[PDB]
């Protein structure tokens, strides 16, 4: 979790050697994960990419340009690609939970320690750069390698950070932040010069000044797969939220289906985030109106939609960022470890799984019963009559059933910290009351997990209800039990949070939490009834 | 589960080809586990060992006698050991579940199919021979090879299975049951002379006729390892449930001290059952009043005490039965995956798991919590006046825990065999009345695992009800998640037996196990209050 | 040339020896191709696939069922899959060509060669069997190994061939003829229910009797692939010229989405033949109304429109039989070698290549040209008013240029036949007059080729001629090239057809293509000129 994207542009020089010495001092350091490098021996570059943790990635960053450093003259370097430095642009993108913000104060960060570290000029450029004619980074390129013989000594051009020194074997650098880029094409069976048109009147420059295309931040051209025989509508997202990936996709389909030249599906180059195709996914389940629930097959949707896989496979668990860096954390989550293991685990001499824990467990126990008599209850005819209401509420359950799995953590990371706060010095008035002051932002944490697990819980009642009342019925059973396990996934919820608070000073806080929790337990408790009535009454 | 011991003794040729031919025939036998092939050159023969199923057993045993029949000449074997056939006697043990008399009964099913299936003399022995002189093993060999020469013609030794015919590569084979045997050995600082007087005194026969020795159904002798300089009270405890296998030890131990012998350990050869060496712990721990919660530990106590590693070490995950070969049965158990599989599970469109198995679960996070707070003011000084407290409930809780995470399965096979019966042909007089017939007893076991799972927890209440007064205090929460998580178990317990008596006919069994099961439900509802109750009112 | 698809249903024994045993002597089999070897060990069975001429795939039918006699003993064969034979079904299907009929011959041939060179009972079935009882294979599999210890000797039961005996390791064979058969999986994002659901609906004989599904001659059931969480239609089309591959996939996409389930794509599993998705293709043109030109593009489009490759990638250069086995047949087309290679070569002391054979090179030249124009006026916007008729002749020309550049070798065939003939002995009255008789059907032959390269030629001419009023401009040029090419192509194609209508006995044939001929002559001629004119007349 906290995940930053990092692609340091390098000026290849192309010789092994180089590269993966390279890519090595960045992937030996800790905290990030080295995730692609693509070198092009005509461009003469090398482009890494890398993602982790804001400082973590920072450190590869620079960690990457101090062997690059003692490893590149650019005196003798000439690639076909409008190179300046020896590593050109170095960006700093989100992924998942970092904001643009961050992003901009890494780039802060990289430019400072690196033109400090090395003697160079640095300029910041994108949603970084202050000055108003630095954001495009095609115009720093002033003109590329020969251009500090005279640039780096104009008031006019003065770095952002670094002198204004000249290095033979350097050529400036650039930092900076942008939003995340997807590499789309669209495979038109038809010729490059309609290719292109196609492409000009979806981009938004449009066909020269005056006049822009339709889709806003997607720019691209008409190209052609040479050995394919196969034309392509070549594009950027430059903002999948902006302009989707599938309104692209859909529209460029337009655009064909208006000039009457087939489209045969798409290809992405690269790694690309798992919102911009989950958020497609999304849309052709809201238009062509289905019910695809798990998430895996939401990707097979939109693959196949897309038609991702036309020129060679989309192995998803291998494209997507996401699921190539998933969010662990520190150490192994119980929730790995079998049934077993977790139950004969809590009951250790465990101070840590426990109480809050089991409560988490039994409540996730709970929506997944709820869940699984909605399914139950769908697909097979006969239920037809219940298939749009089972479409209505399997998810919600099913939803908040992994989302109380996941405050399993949740709890043990909470107690880790308290536990972190408690072994903590103690005693000279810089931290007693410094010490004390963590501990109390330790049981807020702790707190704020069970108060969740009832806040979440507490929403599934209605639909709780609303399933008792059809709902197979087969699995009358399986309805009772999971009525009961949410109700005392309430129960350990509320006693734990009152526990915790005892230990709390901030009344007002405190009283309103108190209160809070209390009416979940109370709602828990008839709400818990009724559905057990429900289905009592139904016995039939 | 349902473990028995087979263990062939072959007259081994002497010649890899024979012994490995013979050893996979028997180990590609499906549903028996192959657990060690013993040979010894100057003996001339090969003790193979495995166990299994009473069907599965029975299998390789004449499995591996029709692979022995086309690969031994008895006319050119002479080993130094007793022999008579190509295989002497093969005995069948049981290990857990199955009693003697099943074991009596896989002995009269090899010796006919065997005879059968080759024509050779075999005559059944020990718990099975019916003519009382047979019982004896070594009487039956009646001079070894160079018998059947006579003896398979007499009125006397006819065979008890088998024709009277003489084989030239063959000499009768030798069936039965006998309980379960292991060769103990203790370690004696002494001299040979000595170690076998010590032997003489413990063993049932005693010196010669008239005077038996101390230990019943202890035999054995004086021996001394001659690399090791140390001499040995070499034994057979032909059946720990009579004499232990610490009695041994403690009273050969005591047989030292009267004339002043250091006794150094011992040593166990081959392999032993789980339970010969698991009431030795519990041995030790009634007479040094101690309190060892946790098997391994108790294995690990039992090891030290008779020191078990002294002549090697002891690996106790391959040198007991029970362990070298668990009890699994068909598919793996949900035990085993993952605490997010277990709940990403149940809630899949599973009929399968859910109900009465996260019935179950809650109930065994229930039991775990209670042992857990048990051990949380259990040690550490300051609870000390809790010690004798807290030693007599850890346990019940501890030992139910786990004891309701297995009902997990239980629940999963009975809903199999349920499933099994249900998708049974029907209609014609034959099977259908009988197809019927079945899925009651289904049923019956579909009732009876949450039935249990009430039962088990039921009793846990007043200890539940008495940890609930003292008991560590920062627990508090702990406490009542785990009364409230009891609770709904027997909830969940109860609704599943009704839903599936539902579908029972036989209402005697019925209206009684209604009323059972609510009482409990009842008793349940109440006592988890006062906990509850207590705890609040504990609050100090 | 002349395909025909044989696929022996061998009965396994399982095991490489007996498989590759077979798969070998059956692809040691002149004159036929092994494509592929499908086993399956829990069926216990070994599907082979392999094609080529009428008499020659026959051999490697026989050829492979001589070695499997010797290699396989149905007594220790018992398979989950309802075999009877050791050589279950043998079936004889066409490919490209071979008409049923003849695949009707096929069967008659094998059927009765085999029965006699072995000694087995052997029906044949389907598209074969003469008994109105027998075209269903399952029928005649009268409840499979175990029915010829009483089958076999039934007036009812006679085989059509083969005595009525019973041999040990064989259990009767049964050839045949059918259509060809493509199994067709789609990809439904639904449940298994519901996919069998749709598939009931497809699928010809529908929800039981009375009341069929939707197409014809297609069979097939709902199924589910585990490892991919994804439910499937899987289906048989039982004649793809009655209910076409895309009729299917546009049906069970209409029956979902009046579920609202999303279909996700589709997989052929095993073989396809060209026409089928060539037809396919055809078919998303005509609808979605575009102009695909290339053949390659044709397949890339109706992949992509039926989602082929979606469970795995989809390579035509392996799938289809067509590209898989191409239709050369003796010796290399010169076709195949270099340009330099074919001009320095007619004009070797070259009997072999030459006039009739630069006469249609001449003249695929000339379409060629003219299709190049065609093309060179299309896609680039400015041409826009001209797509409409762009895409209305370029087709003629490319089919056409493509078609007289084939005629190369036809012209290289009839001289060789034409050299057979006459190469051939004489004299006597039986090989003289008969000799003679030949050599006639030669010259018709090496007639008929140059004959269909005017005929071919000659349609060409209205649309060079329109093409010649617009069409580009700036390639004038190339278009009176274009025109003079086609015209001598034309001359060519004429005196060759004289100079052997001179040997040419049968004056009513003669004086009719005399005559033809030489209109068309006339006619190019002619045509020629105002093609020359209207462009001449152009040069504005």
């Amino acid at each position: 979790s906290q995940l930053v994207e990092c692609v340091p542009n390098f000026s290849e020089g192309n010789n092994q050697e180089v590269i993966d010495a390279i890519s090595q001092a960045i992937s030996q350091t800790p905290g990030c994960v080295l995730l692609d490098v693509d070198a092009g021996p005509s461009t003469n570059r090398t482009v890494y990419t890398f993602v982790g943790q804001p400082e973590c990635v920072v450190e590869g960053a620079l960690s990457a340009a101090r062997t690059a450093s003692q490893l590149i003259d650019m005196r003798k370097h000439k690639g076909e690609h409008p190179r300046m430095g020896a590593l050109d642009v170095c960006p700093f993108i989100p992924v998942r939970g970092v904001s643009m913000d961050e992003c901009v104060l890494c780039a802060k960060a990289f430019g400072q320690r690196l033109a400090e570290e090395l003697n160079v000029p640095v300029y910041l450029y994108g949603e970084a750069a202050q000055m108003p004619s630095r954001q495009t980074l095609p115009a720093i390129r002033a003109g590329e390698y020969e251009a500090l013989p005279e640039k780096l000594k104009q008031a006019e051009w003065v770095p952002d950070f670094g002198p204004s020194s000249f290095v033979p074997s350097w050529g400036a650098t650039v930092t900076g932040a942008r939003k995340f880029l997807i590499a789309f094409n669209i495979n038109l069976l038809s010729t490059k010069e309609q290719a292109h048109r196609i492409a000009l009147n979806l981009r938004e420059q449009g066909r020269g000044k005056d006049q822009p295309g339709r889709l806003k931040k997607v720019q691209g051209i008409g190209w052609y797969l040479e050995e394919k025989n196969l034309a392509q509508v070549s594009t950027n997202l430059l903002d999948f939220e902006v302009t989707a990936l599938h309104t692209v996709y859909e529209e460029a389909r337009r655009e064909a289906q208006e000039l009457n030249l087939p489209v045969v599906g798409s290809q992405l180059v690269g790694l690309v985030p798992l919102k911009a195709l989950l958020d497609a996914a999304a849309f052709y389940c809201d238009k062509e109106k289905l019910f695809v629930l798990e998430e895996e097959h939401r990707i097979r949707l939109v693959v196949n939609r897309l038609g991702l896989d036309s020129l060679a496979p989309f192995d998803p668990k291998e494209r997507i960022i996401e699921y190539l860096v998933p969010d662990s954390g520190p150490e192994q989550s119980l929730l790995d470890a079998s049934l077993r293991a977790f139950v004969r685990e809590v009951g250790a001499r465990s101070a840590a799984p426990g109480g809050g824990s089991v409560a988490a467990a039994v409540a996730a126990l709970g929506a997944a019963l709820a869940s699984m008599v909605g399914q139950m209850t769908y697909g097979r005819r006969q239920f037809d009559h219940l298939d749009s209401t089972m479409r209505r509420l399997i998810p919600p359950f099913h939803a908040a059933s992994a989302q109380l799995t996941s405050l399993v953590d949740a709890d043990a990371r909470a107690f880790a910290a308290c536990l972190g706060a408690i072994k903590l010095p103690k005693n000279t008035p810089e931290e007693r009351d410094r010490r004390t002051c963590a501990l109390q932002e330790g049981l807020r944490q702790a707190v704020a997990v069970p108060l969740k697990l009832a806040e979440t819980v507490s929403q599934l009642w209605p639909a709780l209800q609303e399933l008792a009342q059809c709902g197979n019925l087969s699995c009358l059973s399986d309805l009772q039990v999971a009525a009961k396990a949410l109700e005392t996934g309430v129960f350990g919820a509320y006693f734990n949070v009152l526990i915790n608070l005892k230990d709390m000073t901030d009344d007002v806080f405190k009283e309103k939490t108190r209160h809070r929790i209390s009416s979940l337990l109370q709602e828990a408790k008839t709400q818990a009834a009724l559905v057990l009535g429900s289905l009592e009454a139904r016995k039939e």
